[PDB]
């Protein structure tokens, strides 16, 4: 049944929530978290440039590390299963002249070579839509937030396919963005400069059942214009 | 065992689905209650602090669909087409700050957050500025702010083309269309709110016309690192 299907789908909707402390001693099965991943993975992007990438941070030092300055995370980094680090490409790494660009659409995507330089000459699909179109060459901020809206899709994605299976997660804005971008590249994390973080992500099971979920109604969200 | 795996087969199924639908069959329409389905997918996305900062648009009238098609070179094939065409829109800068009427109001009445947590929440260099400002650095300017509402209507469009994957319906998401055209011409047509809102990113529904070339993505020892 399609209706039985739908059913099932926004129960898991229902059942996500932003968990705020997991299971210390319940750990998400390396092929469940694989499946998560692999959501992540096949995350729709812009330009299909996959602009990120997602670090799992089970080091126990590094974890502790962010907690001290992550005011969002200090229930979550401590007893999440699996704990995310979405980076994002850094604008250098975007631009029709960057390395990365030209290698992803080539080798990854198959891109011909006539379509390819179509894309990425002067004033090409990819500069006129950045620069003229969504204005990103205004400032490194606005093309790394461009590349972290991307991010964000493989967010949910990741945290959806989790809460469908029945593992619980939490997504985390709450950290000192400066003290973080430090300790990771500090650490080679940032992997000179090709990236910066955009999100963090937790995983695992839920300890209490939470509170019922709250959201504005279907009729102040929704405009339709016939 | 061979159950769960197979619910997960499933899942990945919709994910290989979805691709960029770039044009969609005109006749067949995605059925009313399917596509309140799809729209509860964004309602019940999670946001930053709860507060939900968006609004999705159906524009099926089809005078707006082309003036928006004229402006949009990324949309040219699935505007026409698609059943359903989605604006998701973003709460603008002066909407999202700690006094702010939406966001005192959001948190008090929908999210029901109690009265000392809400006073902790939203006092001066609470919080929530705090986090803005501090954390963040979104006090900088109007499009800083305007881009972190504009991330959380990534995650409810998402949500929605997967929803709408996994019953068999495909989507299309578009950035590529001139922020400045789309932006006047929804001001024009008071769909903005006198500014309390601006355009983030759109999206298209229906049923595709041409099955999809293979799908590429990066390997996963590219997109993924273990840090044990
Ligand atoms: C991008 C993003 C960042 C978030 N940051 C945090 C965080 O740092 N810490 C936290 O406990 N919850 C965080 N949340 C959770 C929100 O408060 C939560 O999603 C919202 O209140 C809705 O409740 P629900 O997720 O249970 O439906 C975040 C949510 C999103 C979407
Ligand atoms: C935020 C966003 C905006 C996009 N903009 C457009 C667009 O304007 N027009 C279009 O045809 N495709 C657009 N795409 C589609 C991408 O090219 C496509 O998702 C990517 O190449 C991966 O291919 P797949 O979605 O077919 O797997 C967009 C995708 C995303 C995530
Ligand atoms: N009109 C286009 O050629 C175009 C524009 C965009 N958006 C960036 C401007 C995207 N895309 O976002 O994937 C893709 C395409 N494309 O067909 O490969
Ligand atoms: N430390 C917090 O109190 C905090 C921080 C954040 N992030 C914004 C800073 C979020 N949240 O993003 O939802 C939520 C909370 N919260 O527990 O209600």
């Amino acid at each position: 049944t399609e209706q039985s299907k739908k059913q099932e789908i926004l129960d898991a909707f229902q059942f996500r929530h932003a968990t705020k402390e997991f299971d210390p001693d319940r750990k998400i099965s390396d092929e469940d978290f694989q499946f998560i991943l692999e959501a992540g993975r096949l995350s729709p992007s812009s330009v299909g440039l996959e602009p990120w990438q997602f670090v799992v941070v089970q080091n126990k030092e590094l974890r502790e590390k962010l907690r001290q300055v992550s005011w969002g995370a200090q229930g979550q980094l401590p007893t999440a299963s699996h704990f995310v680090l979405l980076l994002g490409r850094t604008a250098k790494e975007m631009r029709r002249d960057s390395g990365y660009v030209a290698d992803q659409l080539k080798h990854v995507k198959k891109m011909p070579e006539d379509i390819i330089e179509n894309m990425l000459k002067e004033d090409g699909v990819l500069e006129s839509f950045q620069d003229g179109d969504f204005h990103l060459y205004e400032s490194d901020r606005a093309m790394f937030d461009w590349v972290s809206k991307q991010t964000y899709i493989a967010l949910a994605n990741m945290m959806t396919a989790a809460a469908l299976i029945g593992i619980d997660s939490c997504p985390i804005e709450g950290f000192n963005y400066d003290k973080v971008h430090d300790i990771l590249e500090k650490e080679g994390v940032l992997e000179d400069g090709r990236f910066d973080i955009s999100v963090m992500a937790a995983f695992g099971y839920r300890v209490k059942e939470p509170r019922p979920k709250t959201r504005r109604a279907l009729d102040q969200i929704v405009k339709w214009v016939e």
